[PDB]
């Protein structure tokens, strides 16, 4: 059995954050619960979760990497004001669940997150 | 002195729900936590929570509800809703429930799926 107030599914306990915040704040929140950011095991896991949650925000998952001449489809370069909010100082890219898909965005965006524990 | 994982503000504690579900499910969820669905003292209190949650477009059930009589539902053109549409219109309880949505309180059918805020008084 899982701890109180954690969703159960197969071998895993899940917890969904109360608040929205950076990818890093979600990861440090999870560690503090002795958990980690959700690592999607399969389509069935994800849909189950989303069925229980019924959200209509994104959720940060345990995926991050570090990314370039950015151009629009017409050939013109992205000006800096746009670069500002397409990305961040660190030029990292952090993954979130937004419905049944995995989107990628600046780690400084505010989303909710899911923490997981292996029972 | 607020329980762990409750948000602290003046002499109140708040907890936002992990999940979205009916107004009644939130009512009962909070009761099981020794709390009630949020009762708003003032706008400051509403803004604190929003600035905490950082989700100013979602809807949050609070502790306010009314019911209606059973209604003869017509379209704006004056014609009657046929039974096949009435089967998926509104809810059994003919109720409407209050929800925070940004700096406002709107009413929505009580069978919608929204997150909720429970409050305890600290």
């Amino acid at each position: 059995e899982c701890p109180q107030d954690w969703l159960s599914h197969r071998d895993k306990c899940f917890r969904v954050s109360q608040v929205s915040n950076t990818w890093e704040e979600g990861l440090v929140d999870c560690d503090g619960k002795g958990a980690t950011l959700m690592l999607i095991q399969d389509q069935e896991e994800l849909r189950f979760l989303l069925d229980s949650i019924k959200e209509k925000n994104s959720f940060w998952i345990g995926l991050r990497y570090t990314l370039m001449n950015w151009k629009w489809i017409n050939g013109s370069t992205l000006n800096s004001d746009v670069l500002k909010i397409t990305g961040d100082t660190e030029n990292d890219s952090c993954a979130a669940i937004s419905g049944d898909k995995v989107t990628f965005e600046s780690c400084n965006s505010d989303n909710r997150w899911i923490c997981q524990k292996e029972l």
